[PDB]
């Protein structure tokens, strides 16, 4: 009977990580922000939208940046194009001339070669202080959005800004709490604002990484300054209506890039090595326990005992309630990543 209690040992602390994170970090969100949002801040602002092949979606992503209330003389855009096959180089030039008022920079490149290669080329045509990358598919719900995330940037401390999104409460906890704490490890492609000079120390984007967004935030975070995402500059999350499960693997697939080059980098902040430590421990480590338990049950159930096979009703009877099944498929999701990811590179 000892695989029955391996089995359970395995399921209780893979689901006692988490919660004990949580409540750590319920204790962080109810601490006052060590920083200010200044509303009459205006520094000069550069959005970058990285294309290639969104012909359909980037008219009226264009129409979403230039509908914000944030003064047109502060903002410009770079759309950087990956030699596309679609006409989106002048499907920009379409919008370009007929918005004039928005200063706009189409740059295209010889060759396709992914999106940290683009970025880095939109990098040093922009002009601006703050640099966001934003997703052509993610649209802002507020006309003062933007400015919300760009309030936030004021205090010299802090050096990257992203958002909350909608469409779990606990994913949206740990975030805020974690930006309270002191950064975050986790940002948005929806929108992911840096202070250029941070970005042109590091310098640019690194092309190593899938999760640029929160590779660079947690590598501002790194530096010593404040990698936050406020409640109140909110996203709405861009789903695709079909490649749904492989789209949820490939941002896993990111992510556990991500948290294994971070932690290998040493010189955390002693406000940050908690925060990174956990949210590497529970995407690189925790998502193996579950499957190991659910093994070691189903060989033990195999075997005769009765015990377990109830043990695995009750988990298929979890499945019907929403929580539970979140959680397993995003764990199931991170295995897959992991997997996809040593046998990717060969």
């Amino acid at each position: 009977m000892l695989l029955e209690a391996i089995a359970i040992a395995l399921t209780a602390a893979h689901f006692g990580a988490p919660l004990l994170y949580y409540w750590r970090a319920k204790r962080w969100l109810k601490k006052p922000w060590d920083v200010a949002p200044d509303p009459t801040y205006r520094p000069r602002v550069t959005v970058i939208v990285p294309t290639y092949n969104e012909a359909p979606l980037i008219e009226e992503k264009l129409d979403n940046i230039y509908e914000q209330d944030y003064p047109r003389d502060k903002l410009e855009v770079v759309v950087v194009d990956s030699a596309s096959t679609d006409g989106t180089p002048s499907a920009v030039r379409r919008w370009a001339e007929t918005h004039p008022d928005l200063a706009l920079t189409l740059v295209e490149e010889t060759e396709r070669r992914g999106k940290a290669h683009a970025l880095n080329t939109a990098l040093r045509h922009a002009t601006g202080e703050i640099v966001v990358i934003t997703d052509a598919d993610a649209l802002w719900p507020a006309r003062d959005t933007l400015a919300n995330a760009v309030k936030w940037l004021a205090d010299p401390t802090v050096g990257a800004v992203s958002c909350v999104k909608r469409p779990r409460d606990f994913y949206n906890v740990l975030r805020v709490a974690e930006s309270k704490a002191w950064a975050t490890p986790i940002f948005h492609g929806e929108l992911a604002a840096f202070k250029r000079e941070l970005l042109e120390r590091l310098g640019g984007f690194p092309t190593d990484v899938g999760a640029d967004d929160s590779h660079t935030a947690t590598k501002i975070a790194m530096m010593g300054y404040r990698a936050i995402t406020p409640p109140d500059v909110v996203c709405v999350e861009a789903v695709p209506k079909r490649g749904y499960h492989a789209w949820r693997i490939r941002r896993a697939q990111h992510l556990v890039q991500h948290f294994a080059k971070a932690i290998r980098d040493g010189k955390a902040p002693p406000p940050f090595k908690p925060i990174l430590h956990a949210e590497a421990y529970l995407h690189l480590a925790n998502p193996w326990a579950l499957p190991t338990a659910a093994a070691a049950l189903a060989a033990a159930a195999a075997a005769g005992s009765l015990p377990a096979a109830a043990l695995l009703a009750t988990g298929a009877a979890l499945a019907l309630y929403k929580p539970y099944r979140t959680w397993t498929t995003m764990q199931a999701y991170l295995i897959a990543a992991a997997v996809k990811n040593l046998w990717d590179k060969e």
